[PDB]
C-alpha cells in the first residue's frame, strides 16, 4: 500500500470526507495445541469493489471480499487460527452480519477487527457491531499501535518510520468512548 493512501484512508479525524472507500489489512496466525504462541501464517490487504458493469453491479464490499479470499488460505480445517483485521472503516450492518455468520459456524478461527473511524450509518450499523460482538468477535478502536503496526507491515514506506499526525490519540480516544456505548 502506498503511503499517501494508507494516510488518507487510516486518518481518524471524524469527516467523512472523500473517504469513500474501506481499506481492510489482515494477519493470519495459527493457534498451536501446546504452548501460548502464535504462528505466523499469511497477510495481505484489500479495499472494497466500487459498482460496475463488468464486475459486481451492486458492488463489493471490503468485508465481503475479505470473506472471498479466506477460502483461498487453505487453513487446516481443524485448526484453532488467529486472525486479526484492520479496516479503514468498520462493517457495515449486511457485512457485520456475514462476519458474524463466519465466526459462529466456524469455531476454529478468533475475530479481531480494529477499525480506525466507525461507520456507523445511524440505523442498523450500531445493531451490526453489537451482533458481531456477541457472535464472539473482538471489535476494537485503533490507537497508535495498530496504526504503527499496520504502517511497518502494510505501507511502502521505503524506510520512514510511522509519524503521527496531530490529535491522533485523541480522535482515537473519543472513538473509544463512542464504541463502548454503542455496544453497552
Ligand atoms: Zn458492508
Amino acid at each position: 500500500m502506498d503511503p499517501p493512501t494508507f494516510t488518507f484512508n487510516f486518518n481518524n479525524e471524524p469527516w467523512v470526507r472523500g473517504r469513500h472507500e474501506t481499506y481492510l489489512c489482515y494477519e493470519v496466525e495459527r493457534m498451536h495445541n501446546d504452548t501460548w504462541v502464535l504462528l505466523n501464517q499469511r497477510r495481505g490487504f484489500l479495499c472494497n469493489q466500487a459498482p460496475h458493469k463488468h464486475g459486481f453491479l451492486e458492488g463489493r464490499h471490503a468485508e465481503l471480499c475479505f470473506l472471498d479470499v479466506i477460502p483461498f488460505w487453505k487453513l487446516d480445517l481443524d485448526q484453532d487460527y488467529r486472525v486479526t483485521c484492520f479496516t479503514s472503516w468498520s462493517p457495515c450492518f449486511s457485512c457485520a452480519q456475514e462476519m458474524a455468520k463466519f465466526i459462529s459456524k466456524n469455531k476454529h478461527v478468533s475475530l479481531c477487527i480494529f477499525t480506525a473511524r466507525i461507520y456507523d450509518d445511524q440505523g442498523r450499523c450500531q445493531e451490526g457491531l453489537r451482533t458481531l460482538a456477541e457472535a464472539g468477535a473482538k471489535i476494537s478502536i485503533m490507537t497508535y499501535s495498530e496504526f504503527k503496526h499496520c504502517w511497518d507491515t502494510f505501507v511502502d514506506h521505503q524506510g520512514c518510520p510511522f509519524q503521527p499526525w496531530d490529535g491522533l490519540d485523541e480522535h482515537s480516544q473519543d472513538l473509544s468512548g463512542r464504541l463502548r456505548a454503542i455496544l453497552q
